């Protein structure tokens, strides 16, 4: 009975929390000295790429409303809050020569101070897709190896300013999603690949993302970890891949390959210092090679790994492009039966067992000693017709969270050392290409009235069932 | 050539301006002591009635941004600005016993003082559809004759507080629209008639609108006009009605009847103290009767009439009770596959600039009004969330529309109509009632992604250059 | 000797405090976003119903003066403070679709934080008669079963915002008084029954009060209590009922019936899930019936019960439909020319300290309540605008009254009643409903001539010295 799941089902030190990212909630896009990111530029120059043509200039205004966010987090009563730092907020020009923005640093310091004053642990991501436009424009951002040193200097700035208080850092969030939607589908900033090349650019970008991560982890471990005694990791996009036919050796291989191309692509490098075999084989000369120094810096470059999980698919065997390199076909149905029901999004199929399976797979395949679920959540059905009191009865979310958290506990019984779980998201917010219509929050946002926060049923259940 | 039309084509004292209404722009819906109106309640409880399910809680935030609106009006350089007072902002419970809200009065004082400090004449409408919910709940708002005294107390409050500076008052804006969409179609607040009765309620509501207007004009004329030396009138909804067949006596009658049911409904009472003949005939016992004292108070109850104009229709004779069916006409958009005019961004707004000339001439001929203002005329942009600001601000359709209509107003003045001024609708993109924010009427663009940032469209710049000073 | 009664006569963890209610003290009636309640409307539209025609617009201004009230509570030195939240201050339109008022929530946060910062426990009542007018107008407030869900949403808002700090909640205060004076005598808001029906409406209103209470307790117990670890109960109006003739079986029955109609009306439902037998018999088909699920939700729906007590009466058997006549009793004040007790400053409050012992013993015996608080007990000063402050603050009658009643509470605890605390009514002289400001219940005197200046009466000083820490 997942409806009964509670903190008593978990070890005493187990961390519960909720999440956000800077571009999705802050707004103040041009306030307090912030410089533009590639998402500012993409949403302003190409509003046809966004449902409703909207953008993050104001978002849900957590830049000015952070005290209310902290007050909501206090009332919610969970242990921790995952948020990201906007790189071009602290460094409007991305590199140190573009200036250091003291007011941007002061904002993160105030947020961190308010969190700690209320017994809430900050889990901080350095990079959640908001590449400074100045770096994008100067040398192509993550297309260039110059991104690695610039990212290290930004990481060092954050460790120096905030590391006395922040003890849990993540270099990157979902580099898979950044790489594939930025450079293969062209659906996300910087909008390339749909001028772009979906067969080459995603592999360069992922290669540089890995090097940025490894270099920032090295910097933290060598230069900060002894004095600040924090931990550093990374968050990866996951989706469970099930063989379409359980008894087809070909489908079992296809599902494993889809896991290689999505998760292994980032996990094998930080495990053995190389890409997955299946990727080396199918991608060939279009897959860059690590030097022996790079491989050594990459191998074991984490204190923990965060996994983000939403959904699952069946998998069968199938101009260069990433999509076709995987050599699989995804399937949603067996004999007319979907792997799970849809959320408010047609791509999000609810399959709670998938999170147990991805956690078991990750421990088995990469032998990760400490794991967090850094994102798990579900979006409401679109319906501008509902009043607040009807909109806040989010019983699909409530069941979703319960079933998934239940499955996390099952993975822990199977032997996975999971140290915490963060719902996505605290607040309804800017859902990238879908704009504001897709609501993931446990807290409702009234976009008609200054982004007023009101807890959904799932928030209240979380507080009552998980508050220490 | 309408593209050449400018201030030099008009008398020295001709007044050019732009407009808004309180619920459409202010926001601050629960800020500064404001009480709810029936539009708060309608948008909150029935968001399915609004495109996108939006509301006026924040609108374009002119409640907090009024200084910026004043600065835009100054840069625009036109003579005047037409806005409305929110009744439930100054009197949150509608009647005096619900309290007088000093902060609400302070807001309108600040707006009026900013306007005057920049050489801009305030044209102020008392009622633009935002009935205090407290009155709606206590006795049914305009369904009740109690509305008349309450509206008089509210009018007197505004004349007392503001009349030393405001010299141009309008009792009501488009009582036609309020009555028909509130009580016949149920599409606007309070959402009745679609519990409601489209055959009876619109006529009671209009009867009380008329009595409120006449009573407030009487109050201004007897109690304020000598000391304050201002003028008071009313703004009416109009649409030009053309016989579908120019040579059909039947279609000529039908167009005239459609004019009687829309404009005569309000104009004949303030002209002769009774409703149009065609209304008495087709509405029968469902049309209320004025007492002789009520007729005397209504007849000549204005110093000026404002007209609002957008579009036109062909009209033919029609083929249980309801206002729409009482008119006994059928509206037609096309003759032989040719529409009366092309669509704006709205499929109901067909661009027919000659219609504003015709409605002016018709109004002067039929009701012999000695001073007229065009209190609204404007057009909405094609819906397109794909455009950047610099593409969105090139409003060529609006620029043409304004030029052609202003040209037509000048033609009406040559025909003998004493038009004293003209007000574009609207200054700002705003809340367009049941269509929400997607329908942009502004000469000033609104960035809804970024704190409602104002930016002048091409039409604003042309207005300043061609009509300033 | 009750004059010697002190903290050392009670258990270490016994809670002493004082009380207020939102409408009686706050003022700021239209400040900080607050929406109207039915008491705003009642006092404004029907000032003849209030002695002196006054109202709660400003009251004693605890809305702005809350820091001073906290400082007084600190100096007073008692453990706890009982206040109510104004429903229409946090939710101006009563239901969520009327908006959530952040400033109203900020006020109660500030008050709670000041209280805790000074070692004072907040005891918080959700509903103390100030029904949002928006709910009253939309569907008749407590006359409608819609009130139950709306009250649940309001309760949940308060638990969410405040429950991390507030660990003692009361759903309702004196629903008896609300029901009887609102709907049987029509003397209190909403002023019905004196359009109303004193034979039916009080029973519907009480039925819905009970369902709102049971539903809000269920919500707290299932959704908040595990994470917040607080307690929730309810406060009931009581008056001691003594047989006029100790040896008349008929008078014994009549007193018990009077107890059934006042206290059993609310207590039996939360005890066994039904109304008292005597009520079912005498009220018949006019008494609503609980469904089996409603009975299950009501039975045991509290962690504690608060009792409010002032006075006592003799009772005898009585000699078209109405609550008052359904009780079938006659109240008597005298035996052989000897009143049950002397009058306070009010002719209805007869001082009978033994009555609080008896109502405690009766409540434990009849309903087997395991934890009881006296949530109100107090007495009003003789009316005399002739006294200077130093004469007015010598409240010997109150000082005696408190001592004798507190002594009686201690006697009830010796008899076996588990009383966990005691709250004087009231902290401050305040708005005493239909009697206005002339009726002073405070242990703290209010100077109504001079910005409601607070000054402790003799009783406040005795309470501090005898019951502090």
């Amino acid at each position: 009975d997942a409806t009964r799941i509670s903190r008593s089902d978990f070890p005493a030190d187990f961390i519960m929390g909720t999440g956000s990212s800077a571009y999705q909630i802050e707004g103040g896009a041009r306030d307090g000295g912030r410089g533009p990111s590639i998402w500012d530029t993409f949403t302003h120059r190409r509003p046809d790429m966004i449902r409703g043509g909207t953008n993050g200039d104001v978002a849900v205004d957590s830049y000015h409303l952070y005290k209310e966010d902290v007050n909501i987090l206090k009332n919610l009563g969970l242990d921790a809050y995952r948020f990201s730092i906007s790189w071009s907020r602290v460094l409007p020009g991305g590199r140190l020569s573009g200036g250091v923005n003291k007011e941007g640093i002061n904002y993160y310091n105030n947020l961190i101070d308010g969190l700690l004053a209320n017994g809430i642990k900050p889990f901080v991501t350095l990079f959640h897709w908001d590449v400074p436009q100045a770096l994008e424009d100067e040398y192509g951002g993550f297309l260039s190896p110059r991104i690695v040193d610039d990212f290290c200097e930004y990481a060092e700035l954050c460790f120096w300013e905030f590391g006395d208080r922040v003890k849990h850092w993540m270099t990157l969030n979902e580099p898979w999603t950044f790489s594939v939607h930025g450079y293969a589908t062209g659906l996300y900033a910087p909008g390339r690949g749909r001028t772009g090349n979906p067969g080459t650019e995603p592999y360069w970008v992922t290669h540089h993302l890995l090097l940025a991560h490894a270099a920032a982890v090295e910097l933290y471990k060598n230069k900060f970890q002894r004095g600040q005694e924090g931990q550093i990791g990374i968050s990866h996009a996951t989706q469970w891949m099930e063989p379409w036919d359980e008894n087809s050796a070909s489908d079992v291989e296809a599902a494993a390959r889809a896991l290689d191309f999505m998760l292994g692509w980032f996990m094998e490098p930080i495990t053995s210092g190389d890409y997955p075999k299946s990727m080396k084989k199918f991608v060939g000369s279009r897959l860059p090679k690590f030097s022996p120094e790079q491989s050594k810096m990459l191998k074991g470059s984490y204190d923990f790994v965060g996994l983000n999980y939403y959904t699952a698919s069946y998998v069968t065997n199938a101009n260069f492009s990433y999509n076709t390199d995987i050599h699989v076909t995804y399937e949603t149905d067996r004999n007319g039966v979907p792997i799970g029901p849809q959320s408010g999004s047609d791509w999000l199929l609810i399959y709670p067992e998938g999170i147990r399976k991805i956690l078991v797979y990750t421990k088995k395949t990469y032998n990760v000693p400490l794991i967090y679920v850094t994102e798990n959540g579900v979006d409401d059905v679109k319906n501008t017709n509902l009043t607040l009191s009807e909109a806040r009865k989010d019983s699909m979310r409530l069941k979703y969270l319960q079933d998934h958290i239940f499955n996390v506990r099952q993975a822990m019984n199977d032997g996975v050392n999971v140290k915490g779980y963060f719902a996505w998201s605290l607040l309804d917010n800017f859902e990238w290409g879908e704009g504001y219509g897709v609501r993931f929050g446990i807290i409702h946002i009234d976009y008609n009235d200054n982004f007023a926060r009101y807890p959904k049923d799932s928030a209240v259940w979380l507080m009552n069932s998980f508050h220490k």
